[PDB]
């Protein structure tokens, strides 16, 4: 809660 959001999902190649 606050400031958090879903951020998308990270998958670096």
């Amino acid at each position: 809660l606050g400031q958090q959001q879903p951020a998308p999902p990270q998958q670096p190649y």
